[PDB]
């Protein structure tokens, strides 16, 4: 059975530490937004070439662009229109991975030779990326582009590991957080929120390698915390980091979901406590990127939070009631209907 009552505690205590709150941010500008991204992405994921070199079932594209666009929207909430969507595209381009069984040993033997050369890459889903990663990089330094270009370099070395689907060996300790860092794009994250048009890189520095630094293990860490409703059961779901510290560390699930819970915790401590005092526009960024984080968890109906709002609707307990009141403030801002942005389906943009 679903820890119920811990999980409840654990996601009310994360919103008290980062501040949960109601932001300027209101719905009429959250969907300007949201159409705008997913406007620009479906027409780009929609053109000929993209269509026959990205093997991905249509629906399961449709869906994970939404998915996509949602997050971009509501946690990049102070970077330009034209950014987000360049940057939904990106992070949908990350996310289809996922949906490729094709072993990358082949189309990697010549990768380093292919890529001095400037000759396009093998394998198709380089040849997409790193063609479109100019219309993201432009907005950008230069260190925040080296750190976006390498951690989507990580991302496709954790999507070849986890083909194997391997929770580590028992008494490998260090396996967990390690893959969790490979396939986390942490740095991308952490960095792209900084946009060369709001932000100098180099007046900024000390701040902005701080945020990667601690943003990349807030945001990965709360991602877990966060899936670990919808993944509870899914058997399908194998290799995720609470399962592996299970495997790997040779402890029990519960003990394993502590270990989360404390480093997110924690980490949502130390978040607050070095960036209150700080430059307010970064400050600014930091505190709506976490929130819009987490509305964007409770609010798509992928992670099925709803389901335990349902369930602790009517309890008379503190947490029950603390969480129930959170989930309405995000749904308040942020439960919107697709059908308001999301329009027209790519495939459709794709057959004219």
């Amino acid at each position: 059975n679903f820890p119920t009552e811990y999980f409840l505690n654990t996601t009310v205590r994360l919103l008290e530490y980062i501040r949960y709150r109601d932001s300027n941010y209101t719905r009429e500008e959250r969907i300007e937004n949201l159409h705008y991204a997913y406007n620009k992405a479906a027409h780009h994921f929609a053109q000929p070439r993209q269509q026959q070199l990205l093997k991905v079932d249509p629906k399961r594209l449709q869906a994970s662009l939404q998915t996509i666009v949602g997050m971009v929207v509501y946690s990049w909430a102070k970077v330009s229109k034209e950014c987000m969507a360049d940057l939904s595209i990106h992070y949908t381009y990350t996310l289809v991975l996922d949906d490729s069984k094709d072993d990358p040993y082949p189309t990697m033997v010549n990768y380093f030779d292919d890529l001095q050369a400037g000759r396009e890459q093998a394998h198709p889903w380089w040849a997409l990326v790193n063609e479109h990663f100019p219309n993201v990089l432009r907005h950008f330094g230069p260190f925040c582009s080296l750190n976006l270009i390498r951690s989507t370099l990580d991302f496709f070395e954790g999507c070849w590991i986890e083909q194997y689907n391997f929770g580590g060996f028992p008494g490998s300790h260090d396996y967990p957080q390690f893959l969790r860092r490979m396939n986390g794009l942490g740095h991308c994250v952490g960095a792209s929120l900084w946009p060369k048009e709001q932000f100098n890189e180099r007046s900024l520095f000390l701040e902005i390698t701080s945020a990667i630094a601690q943003m990349e293990n807030w945001m990965v860490w709360v991602n877990d915390l966060m899936s670990f409703y919808k993944e509870f059961d899914d058997e399908r779901d194998q290799i995720s980091l609470v399962k592996n510290y299970v495997v790997s560390d040779e402890i029990s699930l519960h003990e394993a979901l502590e270990k989360l819970t404390q480093d997110t915790l924690h980490s949502s401590k130390q978040m607050v406590a070095v960036f209150s005092d700080k430059d307010p526009q970064v400050m600014d960024t930091i505190e709506c990127f976490m929130h819009g984080y987490v509305t964007w968890h409770l609010c798509d109906r992928k992670y099925r939070l709803s389901e335990i709002y349902e369930k602790v609707k009517e309890e008379k307990t503190e947490d029950a009631q603390k969480f129930c009141k959170f989930y309405e403030q995000a749904a308040n801002v942020g439960a919107v209907s697709p059908s308001e942005w999301a329009y027209p389906p790519v495939a459709q943009l794709a057959n004219v």
